[PDB]
């Protein structure tokens, strides 16, 4: 039971294997988050192929790095 799988699911609403990592960060305004800006830049650096889609791996390197920005989403989750 993992909590970055509800999150990366949340957005997953078309049965994919990714999630649009571009929509996320222009999302998160209404989840009440104050990083929106910050999530932009740092969203980019789990993405490999810079495409507006981030799969496990990729959306997980984003926990992983302890960037201050899931720390507060995970905890909406
Ligand atoms: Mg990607």
């Amino acid at each position: 039971a993992d909590d970055m799988e509800r999150i990366f699911k949340r957005f997953d609403t078309n049965g994919d294997g990714k999630i649009s990592l571009s929509e996320l960060t222009d999302a998160l305004r209404t989840l009440g988050s104050t990083s929106a800006d910050e999530v932009q830049r740092m969203m980019a650096e789990i993405d490999t192929d810079g495409d507006g889609f981030i799969d496990f791996n990729e959306f997980i390197s984003f926990c992983n790095a302890n960037p201050g920005l899931m720390k507060d989403v995970a905890k909406v989750f």
